[PDB]
């Protein structure tokens, strides 16, 4: 049994690939380079600590769900490591000011505003084949209007280009993210290695005023590690993902940070009173947080 | 007549198998291992007290009909007995939190999110041949997009794989459930030993608020026992199937529980006033209910 | 002429059988045992007062035409006389609750849900040869999927089995009814002794609400008596065919029931005011209606 | 890398055209004749110093956003250079008095008030093919009612005519501007070389009274130079765009004008105390401002 | 250029009709019979000296704007020339006393107070086809309640009848005026040859008391001559449009009347001191004013 | 012309009914039975000499306008001829004492004080269908509160019942009057054959004291004769309409009564000195006035 189980299981893996079947409880992630999403709770949920390079990723949610902020944060993290990013825009909504406050190197962000949906996919493929771009972001699947319509179709346009793109993105190790509201048929649903469902579940108030959104992200599909885990974090208006806020919570769960009622302490010293202050501290001590985060990752990844 | 009747009848049985013809009134169920559906009224309707191992089962209903809750409950019951379960997902909708509140051992639930419809069927076949999995659940037939379409077909894909799967599932005694909305042609309709039609018929209110769904399940096909019997039960949000609620009703019908207007009693003592309280009691006295349930089964199965 | 006419006519009859030619106006029905259809107006249209035993009958109409209700009513009438009935199901749609409200002895109804179309036909043949079943009902011709398709064909499958079935059904005096939507080719069209075309022509309203269907049935083929006569009756939801309603109308046409504007009388006494009340009465006086019906039959059959 | 980057990048350009991809930070504008928008801060944001001739431009914003003032200013600038302008009106709102105070040569402004939306597009095409008009302005997309509606449709009407118009406007080097509130589908969104988003963000007060609007314009689409840059300027009631006001601010940013607390100086002499006075001066010394503006352009374009 | 300009321009005209495009500065009016509006400054603004016969005209403004007075004045002028007028009333507000003081021949004014909006439009069409009525006035578009509403719709009702009406009004050379507050959709907006926007901009005081309204009329649409010109005049309570008052002002602008500070003179003699007296004079010398007016028209039309 | 005019005109009449168009100057009234309003000047303005039977009439004016007095006077005149009257009250304001001083037969006045607005309309319809009531008066439209509101709506309630009421009131020749302040939408505005606008324009003083109201009534809608004529008369407190006062004035206008400065004479003899005395006389000589009135009517009607 337990012998023939892990046995056949392996059979399915060589016969169908890595991750063709998994115990939802397993921790075994694959050997894949990963770009952070900007959320520590999400990087964890993902299993590999971030989004897999060379794969197609889908991020979808309603309006004001925070799906753009997410995609921007990954661009920031990517660029923050020397990775060249390209933004394929069909929405014409990018807010460079907000992007900058998030760490995006707007000046070096490659941008394309294609004439049709087919053109966008084609420009994506070309970039994929250049082996010169590390991450591509398509904003968004719903805006990718087929040439015919500009002058059913959408599903065929996506299908018509998904196999080639995937192969090319794989061969050059390029990460590609499609932002969606799902439109485009099943091509994207099945070729994607990761599919994220993001939505606003509440508000973040600074007393009487609203300063952010209480966000939830579910990894509904994951071919790199176990799927169905979720992540909750805050997106503060004009600032982005409350990372350090997560670091506090997760630093206390994994018992790396001590909480004495309202006081948080790390290895001998106090860092602050209240989540509000603990966060303030960590954000105030870069090299320390990088250490706490690293332990949290080693522990949970 | 009555002699030549039961005579020819038997002839049809050896010539065509067990259950090729049945008096809808008969009680003769076959010698088959069965996994509970989580509904006592359904286990009864099924005749064999549950779903038959080694057979293909189809469960279908509209959106929000409770077909997933049902399939989850059987996984729970299965795992709750040491059976290894696999969830072949093509919907990417599994809610692990809700599953857990239902008793599913998420950690040990095997999960596969195949690249195509053909791949899913193939992974099912492999698992069927491993003789290492006890129950497989495919979610769902409509999402099993054929490779060709990803790049008529659906009906051929199902047919193309149904005979082999059935043989393999039979030889290893593996139970396989297809969740459907019917799509896939006739292959599934004819190979399935049990076909369940589930739908939401009303709401369950806790006064002014809605806390669940009034559900009805019809066994439209049954090759293990007489078909066409139905079952009615409640699915409480965040909790699952109101089993003990059924146990009360069925415990009173079969006269195992005495009802004095609003008071329910079992063998000398009172257990509660009102269906609400009787249920509360039974759910509060595990070993007692297991006894009442056992009598109800011996009586009705 | 008139001499040589009836002369040659007879010649065609001995040379080709009974009913190979008929004056549409004739009344001469054959010596055949007949099961009621549940409609008095239909039993009449049929000429022999019902469906002929030992023959193949086809009943066809669109969805919601009332073709199932019809077939159920004949099963009821059959069982209501000690006849053993078998329901060969390939639709998996039987509603036992509604069947019961119609008089069907569900408990004693034999039921078979075959693996293929060929199997169903074969099970029919076997039952036909048992000489133990009086009436068989196949639901339905369109659902009788050929094995090949499950893994042109339909027409061959029907043809391949029609001659044998007919001979066997004849030798054992078994009545067989195929429900259709025509599918299956010409085999059924030519072997059937009776072909009924049924359809919903209007609604039956109880004031502001709809409580039934205004039905029409045309005997498009009849090898037992003159063909092309039609029947109109009501099918009341949850109740079946408004028989007594027919009995009133037909009781007045044949002048067995007197109508005084809005008052109906039978042999000296009044039975009710309005069709609604007359019906209520007759349904309220079983042995009286049986008498009126008997006169109506003797008169019109 | 950096070699293969600029390499593939070029590939995308020849394969897809000029500006199919751009580093948002780049300054490389194309070889295109450009008409001023009347805003120095906007001409800059545009990259090419103004709107591109021979292309379709879209300007959109809410009511009272200043989108008309903008379109009028470009007509003024155009005519102020011998360019022939045509105003395709479907709003019937043009204010000739205000237009004149802005520099529009009303007398020579060609005007058409078409019978339908299709007619307007057709008149546009004809003018485009005449090679006799330099700039066309359509007021507005939302008012372009389809003939059918006058007696879904709108999107088809726009699509039905966009390819032809674009080709014709290109061949004759005619600039065409659509004013919108977006209506008309995707045809305009994808064929447009420039899409401007304009809106009123605040008021301009002369103490206690409101004399103008604080305006913001975002270049959400730009196929002639990098997109996403924005421009802020004032629209003074009855006067138009506070150009010289911009010239002051931008003259100080680029260090061409010295600011000593409240005193502004240009090459040795003082021009005024306070933004209010500096502006007054520049507007008072035409040939001087033309020089400062020219330096600002050479520096920022 | 200037050659190919006037060239293509002509092309647009034959291809689309007369006035499909115009230099707002042009003076070329069409060959159309015209009824005076009662305002000399308006007749001029109109270009053709009045409202075009055989066309649909729209006059709209708020309550108390003077739109009725205007429509009444044209009826007066029309009747004052033998033209037969019809007043289609749905407001039930006509003031015959005031109309008379304006010159309307109430006794000969045809009047209809239709049962529905559709009926009114139909009565208009019939009158249009009679070729017996010269001018029709509909009071008012907003009161034209659709039959359905009496028992979206309004826009369809107008559209449903506009093409036919226009053709019929054209063929019989009938002038039709719709008074509006815009309601009725785009049908009227596009079929109308002239659209007038009228509103009260101030009061007219006879010292301490208010005796009239300072009115402004903008020709927002004109398919007979250049559009967008405006007219200002006074409407004196109980008297109507201060025509002669206009004649004075316009007689001085075109230098046909000499003004010596406060004295007005015409060809050698003095006519009065002050606008008040000059007007008094002209109104006192009919045949003289008719001459001055004629020169003013020849000069400005 | 004059031929084709009266021609088409007739066409509109047969096509749309009697009075679908009229020369405001015409005198041609229809063949309709009419009840006096109590005002001779109003009966005249109406054209048919009174209110049309079988039609819906609306009377509206502010508070204290005299609209009730008017409606009471018609009831008096009606009853004074054997006509049965019904007063549908929703105001609960009827003053029986004042009504009596006006000639109303309170004792025989039918009265209904309905539970809702719908009920009132329904009671009106029933009375209309009885063919037993000659005149119905609804007091008042504004008080007809819709059932829903008692527990937009008003307009629908009126519309919902206006067509039926009109047909029924027509078939039984019943006159129905709605008193209004307009409320109820357009249903009443368009179905009414006559709409009266009544208001108090001044006081009637008996020296130093005020004894009545100077009233004006405008027939703003009239489908029985030319509309827009008005009537002026006095309503004396506690007495009603100063009829004979009108008879004097109108008797002098039509030259049936001679006025010698302050003396009034009729056919040879003097009747009084001063309007005050002439009236006193006529009111003092019933059969004489009836004669003068009859001549006045023959002359002016």
């Amino acid at each position: 049994k337990q012998k023939a189980l892990a046995a056949a299981l392996g059979q399915i893996e060589k016969q169908f690939g890595k991750g063709s079947i998994m115990r939802l409880g397993e921790d075994r992630s694959m050997d894949v380079e990963t770009i952070s999403t900007g959320s520590l709770s999400l990087d964890i949920a993902l299993g590999a600590g971030g989004l897999p390079m060379g794969r197609i990723v889908e991020i979808y949610g309603p309006e004001s769900s925070g799906k753009t902020t997410l995609t921007l944060q990954v661009i920031a993290a990517a660029q923050r490591e020397g990775k060249t990013c390209a933004f394929i825009d069909a929405e014409h909504a990018l807010d460079p000011i907000y992007a900058r406050k998030l760490g995006v190197d707007i000046d070096n962000l490659l941008c394309s505003q294609p004439d049709t949906g087919e053109q966008a996919l084609e420009i994506c493929d070309a970039l994929a084949r250049s082996g010169a771009v590390d991450v591509i972001v398509v904003d968004s699947v719903a805006a990718l209007t087929p040439k015919a319509e500009i002058e059913g179709l959408a599903a065929r346009m996506m299908s018509q280009a998904m196999r080639k793109l995937a192969g090319n993105l794989k061969q050059s190790n390029t990460l590609l993210i499609f932002i969606n509201q799902t439109t485009g048929g099943n091509a994207l649903k099945f070729y994607a290695s990761v599919r994220l469902d993001i939505r606003r579940i509440g508000a973040v108030k600074e007393g009487e005023n609203v300063v952010g959104s209480e966000t939830r992200v579910k990894v509904v599909k994951n071919k790199i590690a176990a799927p169905f885990k979720q992540a909750e974090f805050q997106i503060l208006y004009g600032e982005g993902i409350n990372f350090y806020g997560e670091l506090v919570d997760l630093g206390v769960k994994e018992k790396l940070i001590e909480k004495a009622g309202a006081w948080y302490s790390y290895k001998g010293e106090k860092i602050g009173q209240g989540k509000a202050n603990a966060t303030a501290w960590l954000k105030d001590n870069p090299e320390t947080a990088k250490e706490i985060e690293k332990k949290v990752r080693e522990l949970l990844l």
